[PDB]
């Protein structure tokens, strides 16, 4: 059972809070789509764990994988090459878009960010740099600078010249022309004011292609494009943060690759590593070699690891070959219309966007006033969770909570259904 006193007594005294408050049951395995506490319960993953697990849990060529270089080449000497290395890099090359040739394997997306705003700012002379609002690149430094959806407060100054700009959200549109949503002039508002508080010095924008953490929002038609000639006009390079959005969650391998738009430097994280601790950040040949020109130097105790690089190549190779950017599209749509279907039935959904597996869901109190519905979102999650349902719902202010809905790209169509209907059980119940 979950209630073991030694357990929760240990987890008290020794535990360092980090965010949120823990879940009341002890995990003690999981498999594919599913995670099981202590007393054997099966409670659907419809997160992925940290929005990462696109094979779903101890996939077997994962533990194959994992298994065989554990036992045969592990870690290195960071001056060392090894195969799995110059295959993974060699592989991220071949399938991110031309114009990105040159792969960093790394641990963490924070990590990856933090090797991308390096490099930007060495290749550029500069500094400055520009994120969304509600963006969120993670706790390091200079990716928590530029983090704006949480964790700015209560720890002294960002990093010197972080600026921010509103992201596109259709849903609550905030600025007008015509009548109409106008969100490329809406930009162009945005970088007028960013070019008069700027020094001179703007290194680079980074971006995630559809926000996670700020409330799944998606950048809409002819944004990015638009984000990319802004940055093109003032010598700044564009930075794509794929942590969540790369790795076929969304449909296509990669975000970028829908809208057409290649960014300078690409970073990967969550969904490469698919559960592990490996990342990456893919840029040109052209940044690459004025960067080594300019002495780039990103050293860690884990860069270019075997076993990671090893473990990253395995989950390219299953995602390929078993075609889950495919499964992403028609499991996606599957759970959107089913999503659509609750929306019909309770008021209390004020909007279903995203796309591909990583989906979410608004919650308000009424439709017409987008009013945001408090504690009624933390009511079904928390009745989700009691009928089996992992999910997670992100609170900004001004929005309604968001459930931010990402199961395994690997996940059945029984199991979609089976979310589904435990999701439409919990709203019944928390209204
Ligand atoms: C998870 C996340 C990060 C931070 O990655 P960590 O491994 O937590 O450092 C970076 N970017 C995005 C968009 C993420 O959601
Ligand atoms: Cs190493
Ligand atoms: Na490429």
């Amino acid at each position: 059972l979950n209630d073991d006193a030694t357990f929760w007594r240990n987890a008290r005294h020794h535990l360092v809070r980090y965010g949120g408050t823990f879940e009341p049951m002890i995990i003690e395995r999981a498999k594919g789509s599913f995670v099981y506490d202590a007393d054997g319960r099966a409670i659907l993953d419809f997160t992925s764990g940290q929005m990462s697990a696109v094979l779903g849990h101890c996939h077997p060529e994962i533990v194959s994988v994992i298994g065989e270089y554990a036992g045969k080449l592990d870690h290195l000497f960071s001056e060392m090459l090894s195969r799995p290395v110059v295959d993974l890099a060699t592989r991220l090359a071949n399938i991110t878009p031309p114009g990105l040739d040159r792969a960093l394997l790394l641990s963490t997306g924070a990590e990856s960010n933090e090797a991308a705003i390096r490099m930007a700012k060495l290749v550029t002379g500069k500094y400055e740099i520009v994120g969304f609002a509600q963006s969120w690149h993670g706790m390091t430094g200079a990716a928590a600078s530029a983090t704006y959806s949480a964790g700015r407060k209560g720890v002294g100054p960002a990093a010197v010249g972080s600026f921010a700009i509103p992201a596109p959200f259709t849903y609550r549109p905030r600025f007008e022309r015509n009548g109409a949503y106008d969100y490329l002039a809406e930009l162009d508002y945005a970088f007028d004011l960013i070019d008069r508080q700027s020094s001179g010095n703007l290194a680079a924008f980074i971006a995630e292609p559809i926000l996670s953490s700020g409330g799944i929002i998606e950048l809409p038609d002819g944004y990015m494009a638009a984000l990319k000639r802004k940055c093109e006009a003032r010598g700044m390079l564009l930075i794509l943060d794929e942590a969540q959005t790369g790795v076929g969650r969304t449909g296509t391998m990669f975000a970028c690759q829908r809208d057409g738009v290649t960014p300078d430097i690409l970073t990967l994280s969550k969904t490469l590593g698919a559960g592990l601790p490996l990342a990456a950040i893919v840029t040109s040949a052209a940044i690459e070699e004025r960067a080594h020109e300019l002495g780039y130097l990103f050293y860690t105790t884990h860069v270019s690891d075997p076993l990671p690089a090893a473990v990253g190549l395995r989950v390219l190779d299953v995602v390929q070959r078993d075609g889950l950017v495919a499964r992403a599209n028609v499991m996606g749509d599957r759970l959107r219309r089913g999503l659509l279907d609750l929306m019909e039935r309770f008021d209390c959904i004020g909007d279903v966007r995203g796309r591909g597996l990583l989906l979410g869901v608004e919650i308000v109190k009424d439709r017409r006033t987008k009013e945001p519905a408090d504690g009624l979102g933390a009511k079904i999650t928390r009745e989700c969770m009691n009928l089996g349902l992992s999910m997670n719902i992100v609170q900004l202010p001004g929005m309604g909570g968001v459930f931010r809905i990402a199961p395994p790209l690997t996940v059945s169509e029984d199991e979609i259904d089976l979310g589904l209907s435990l999701l439409g059980q919990a709203i019944e119940r928390a209204l």
